[PDB]
């Protein structure tokens, strides 16, 4: 059988994650999904990379997991038809779509979560490093999935909606969204990286936690990102 690894970028969101375990531990039992939680837990003082961090915990994963899927830390599935299950030979299978998200609707929103194949992931050299902050890492991911020649699926025949797919405890005034801007970010982050990946992520596993969290086992990783000035200073608006 097939098993995921549950890969969550992670910093400072621990009241979150003490709700995410056992919730997602659950569900996934019920549909008989094989798999494990991988906190990545950003160390450095550079602003938060998603991507980045997804591309480290998808190295650190070992080979026995045939997929992965990039999860985010505060939005939770009410729906046990919402099937996280390996993906087709199409593509990517996007959970959170457009009609489902509670906050996102464009067509081509591949964000909060998507699964991916092993093989697919490395075809795509994985996800940019250029974005630093929130915003638009997922967008260029959608690119990249069309320039592999490769699609988005998602479930068919949900009843429940925008409003009642999913739970994002996320308040906008508690947790902020880091949208600054600073050197050329904006021009910069906006266009296609064909340059970065999966191939030259550059960082550090400064240390490995097995935790159990009622039972239930989870690895954090804390990774030190590291930032090129001369390339992506937008790291760091400091
Ligand atoms: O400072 C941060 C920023 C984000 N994240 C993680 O990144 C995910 C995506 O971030 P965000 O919630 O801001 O995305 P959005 O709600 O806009 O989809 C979060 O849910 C967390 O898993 C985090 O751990 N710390
Ligand atoms: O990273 C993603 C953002 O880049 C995204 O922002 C949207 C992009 O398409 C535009 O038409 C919209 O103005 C804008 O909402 O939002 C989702 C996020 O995950
Ligand atoms: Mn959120």
């Amino acid at each position: 059988v097939h098993k995921m690894a549950l890969l969550v970028p992670f910093r400072d969101r621990f009241e979150e994650l003490l709700q995410f375990v056992p919730h997602m531990t659950a569900f996934l039992k019920r549909q008989g999904v094989a798999h494990h939680i991988f906190v990545l837990n950003q160390v450095d003082r550079f602003r938060f990379n998603r991507a980045s961090l997804i591309n480290v915990g998808f190295q650190f994963a070992s080979d026995v997991y045939d997929y992965i899927a990039m999860h985010d830390v505060d939005l939770l599935p009410l729906n046990d038809n919402l099937l996280y299950e390996y993906p087709s030979s199409l593509g990517p299978l996007h959970i959170a779509g457009p009609k489902l998200h509670p906050k996102y609707h464009y067509d081509n929103f591949v964000g909060g979560i998507l699964l991916v194949r092993r093989e697919h992931f490395k075809q795509m050299n994985g996800m940019s490093n250029q974005y630093w902050g929130w915003g638009l890492e997922d967008d260029e991911f959608f690119v990249r999935i069309r320039d592999a020649g490769l699609q988005v699926t998602r479930p068919q025949n949900i009843k429940t909606g925008t409003n009642d797919t999913f739970s994002h405890i996320h308040n906008r005034y508690h947790r902020k969204r880091d949208t600054q801007k600073c050197f050329n970010q904006k021009e910069m982050t906006r266009k296609r990286d064909h340059k970065t990946g999966l191939d030259n992520v550059k960082y550090k596993i400064l240390k490995v936690h097995e935790m159990l969290i009622d039972q239930v086992p989870v690895t954090i990783l804390n990774i030190l990102l590291d930032c090129d000035v001369n390339k992506t200073p937008w790291c760091d608006c400091s």
